[PDB]
């Protein structure tokens, strides 16, 4: 049909008519945004995509970025929805575009970034449906690919062969081409938002951060995930140390910086992936090999600075976190958690749990850490210590420093939404001592608990509604609310009151100062004392 | 009468009889135990009394030890009924005995041993009226006295003219001549039981350690005192520069150390007393000038220490401590505090607070401190911020170091007991927002409930005397308990449940770990952190 062809800056693309509810949406798949990222292209910055010609075939999604594949519960739905689909490759830097039907004029734009610890991804997954979202709320989504793990973000900074921070340009390359063709399938380039979870939340905000990248989008949506988070950066000298470090474990020549590159450039990818977290250094849980580098290119100064001067794009943004963050990575790394097991924790793993946890603490601080997480009127607790150990994972890596980030942030910003999901699926295949999981509201915003046979509840279906239109009526007007609505206010979060909501299948209440005595501990105690050592 | 005419080993002394309640018991007030330490005995070790010959009228009260007087809200009760009520003097070492009538056989004797912070003190205030007690439940009473202030604690350790702890000694004469005469005034020596409140608290603990005092009694009872507390005692070093910081004040010849005490010996006792505040090191809440300082002599070793090797009278003891401990010293210390006023704080007379409770705390320390007892979900509140002071002062220098001392000493002891009282006079003359205040169970304990003409409620003439058994029953048993009585037991309190009791109107209810939380910080946490700095 005419609906499914479309002229592009690049060359012309062909879609697919794809069926959605009770109606057809139409979708375009794996549109190429850069020249592949193969052969000694490897580890460099994305090359813009040379025109094609003829028509490009988008009916069918795209291969998947090189990554580690989770097979710790082979078979089990609830770990492998996350694990990637499609045939992996390293040439995957394409894009994905969900358009209503008929084509819009020019109509809100939504992006977005997914997320797993910088290492893992993938637009394809059936979570991240374009369809549902696009035509409930009519909205052109297209979700991008990023080079993820060491073929992303292996820095040797001086280098022009392997500077960090890689993927984090296919990102703007691919905001670059959505801003400079959206328009051709009925998208407002003046109002694209970007929204991403745990690492895609953070790259969020490290494009609202960077220079280079600000101008490309109008507001932004940060899910579990700031970019100042603990594990999300790191210095160019610790990364030049990863970076090496993974050369020796791959028996490179560490001799010169030009061959390095030069070895790792010809080793098969899953060989690199193999030892990826062979240079992690120290046990812990929730830090990952292969992150965003400070460099001072991408990043002019340290995160810490911009935050405080204002040095930053000043637009709305909505955020926010989940109930239970932590229960996912302790279940993953700590001992003592097991998936078919109640996870009551022995005073003693509790001790090895908190050490793990916070990695860079030394004695004084982990007893800081715990003389505040642990109850002394029954400090043996196998619940609370379990329960006590997923406070600090979460409060520590997500919770604490996306406050951190929505303070300083709000002080400039033109406007601040905060919510706290807290809503436990009916169908949540994990088990129970997880709670409100890492990642699980994902679902709801992309509406799957609007298809009947994913067995969710009615007051389920309800909520995903509530949260996707929250989510859409944002991203096109800076405010989540209905201009006039007979509903109660998502209020605005100031520094003074400081209100946020709550996310679930009951009404809405608004709380105030979100989990602010253990964040000030995080954000100002533990940091001073460190410091003091 | 013969009744009133006692053959003492050293001398004869003839008592009175005084009406209590409805009968008549006898007493002998201010039968001297050792030579006046006036003239150039002043600072010097206590000196046995020399036999008198004649009879010696013990029908009077003694004077009181020199001190100072507190002046704050003249003519009100509340603070004068601790001010000395007879005739000051340096001649004020003497003892008083409330024996029942018909003398009894041999029973059980009790020495109370007054404290106010090492600087003031006196056997004679009507709250420690010894005839309810020794009369409600037939115990031969007796109180003492010591020298209080620089005449009993300057120290000038390598001196003999002026060791410290000199004003302990004048304890334990009292204490030996308790032990060779009470069998004349009908008690049984093997069973004295020495209870003290306060620094007197402080000093009975400090007997059970110490060697040369062990002997002279059997069991022990400390009320809101322990001896191990911040400021009960000092090193010989710090003991010194006070000593002389004292001279200097008083234009002394700080020269010599034989010239300083001459000095100081030449000096009217009121002119010591003037400038006695002015040596402290730090402008702070809850110390005083001249305390017991840890010599070698008196303290084998560190208190710690003896603490920790079970180097100490291994009895039983009965201790505890009162629900606002901290309150007082507030109010006549802090800034923001008034009597006649509600007395809400400011969150900057809050820090101001702070730091005159914890002087030897750095800044990290002091942020601890507030990050302990700070409520952030609401940091500015006039309440929160006055009774979160109160209990800083409380816990530092009361109950956490009690709690410590009892914890280190039912590791080797013969038997624990632990109450919390928490009962507020129904005719406090204080203010309400002081609660239940500190020293303010010692009328309790002296049975002054039980005289209609103090306005007291009914149900607290039950508890008075509720609680006159558990403290008498206990000094000849080493268990307050009744043998079978059909009431509710007073738990030993073990290092394993480690239960304690409420004291108050209302039928008891027992508890475990008193303020276990807020005392690792002190006990622990705050320790090593202001020593690794
Ligand atoms: C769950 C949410 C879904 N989304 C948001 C996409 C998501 C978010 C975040 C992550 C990262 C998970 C981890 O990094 C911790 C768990 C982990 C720990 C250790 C290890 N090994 C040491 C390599 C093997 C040990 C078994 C592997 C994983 C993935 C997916
Ligand atoms: C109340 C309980 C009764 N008993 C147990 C006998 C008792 C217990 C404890 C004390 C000591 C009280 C103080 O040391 C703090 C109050 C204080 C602070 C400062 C000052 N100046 C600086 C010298 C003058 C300032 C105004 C004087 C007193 C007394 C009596
Ligand atoms: C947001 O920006 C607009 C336009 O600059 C301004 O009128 C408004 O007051 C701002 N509001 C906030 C949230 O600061
Ligand atoms: C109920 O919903 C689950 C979750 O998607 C689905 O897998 C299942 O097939 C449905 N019914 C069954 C077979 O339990
Ligand atoms: C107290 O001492 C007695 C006699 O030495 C002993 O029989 C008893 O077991 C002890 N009890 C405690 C409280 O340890
Ligand atoms: C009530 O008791 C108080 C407290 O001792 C006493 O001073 C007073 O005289 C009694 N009655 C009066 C006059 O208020
Ligand atoms: C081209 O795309 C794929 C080829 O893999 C396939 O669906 C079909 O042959 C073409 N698409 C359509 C529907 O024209
Ligand atoms: C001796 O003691 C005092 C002297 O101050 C006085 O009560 C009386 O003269 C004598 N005592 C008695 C009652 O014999």
């Amino acid at each position: 049909h005419s609906e499914l062809l479309v002229n592009t800056k690049s060359g012309k693309v062909m879609g697919t008519r794809v069926p959605v509810l009770s109606s057809h949406i139409s979708a375009f798949l794996g549109i190429p945004f850069a020249e592949p990222p193969v052969g000694n292209m490897r580890f460099r910055r994305p090359e813009p995509k040379k025109p094609w010609s003829g028509v490009w075939n988008a009916s069918t999604y795209p291969n998947n970025c090189q990554q580690y594949v989770d097979e710790q519960f082979p078979g089990f739905s609830g770990s492998e929805m996350w694990n990637p689909n499609r045939e992996m490759s390293e040439d995957c830097l394409y894009l994905n575009i969900w358009v209503p039907s008929p084509r819009p004029k020019s109509t809100t734009v939504m992006v977005w970034i997914y997320g797993g610890g910088f290492y893992s991804g993938s637009s394809t997954l059936d979570v991240y449906n374009g369809k549902y979202l696009a035509y409930t709320e009519e909205v052109v989504l297209v979700s991008l690919s990023y080079r993820v793990g060491a073929f992303g973000f292996l820095a040797l900074h001086g280098s022009q062969e392997a500077p960090g921070n890689v993927g984090l340009l296919d990102q703007r390359m691919a905001l670059q081409w959505v801003h400079d063709n959206i328009q051709f399938f009925g998208g407002d380039p003046k109002t694209v938002t970007i929204f991403g979870e745990s690492a895609g939340g953070a790259s969020v905000g490290m494009h609202i951060l960077s220079p280079g990248s600000r101008d490309l989008f109008r507001r932004a949506i940060l899910q579990s995930g700031s970019p100042n988070c603990p594990w999300a950066s790191v210095s160019v000298a610790e990364g030049r140390r990863r970076a090496v470090e993974l050369g020796r474990n791959l028996n490179c020549n560490l001799n010169s910086d030009e061959e390095l590159i030069h070895c790792l450039r010809e080793k098969k990818p899953q060989e690199l992936i193999d030892v990826e977290w062979n240079v992690l250094p120290f046990d812990s849980i929730f830090r990952f090999s292969f992150v965003p580098v400070i460099d001072g290119e991408f990043f002019p100064t340290s995160l810490e600075s911009m935050l405080n001067s204002g040095n930053f794009k000043k637009t709305q943004i909505l955020l926010g976190v989940n109930k239970d963050e932590g229960s996912f990575f302790l279940l993953y790394g700590a001992p003592g958690f097991s998936k078919d097991s109640e996870s009551k924790i022995s005073r003693e793993d509790f001790m090895s749990g908190v050490k793990l946890s916070v990695p860079h603490a030394n004695d004084l601080g982990l007893d800081a850490v715990t003389l505040q997480y642990t109850d002394w009127m029954d400090d043996n607790n196998g619940i609370k210590n379990r329960d006590g150990l997923d406070d600090i994972v979460g409060d520590h890596n997500v919770i604490c420093p996306l406050m951190h980030f929505v303070n300083k942030y709000t002080k400039f910003g033109n406007g601040t939404y905060l919510y706290f999901f807290n809503h436990r699926a009916s169908n949540l295949v994990w088990p129970e001592w997880m709670g409100v999981i890492h990642g699980y509201e994902i679902e709801f915003v992309f509406g799957l608990p609007l298809v009947k046979e994913l067995n969710y509840t009615a007051e389920e279906e309800a909520l995903s509604r509530r949260i996707m239109h929250y989510w859409a009526t944002f991203a096109k007007t800076g405010n989540p609310n209905e201009p006039h609505s007979q509903e109660s206010k998502w209020p605005l979060f100031t520094t003074k009151e400081q209100k946020f909501i709550d996310l679930n299948t009951e009404p809405m209440k608004v709380h105030q100062r979100l989990r602010v005595q253990m964040c000030v501990f995080w954000n100002q105690f533990l940091p001073k004392l460190l410091n003091a050592t």
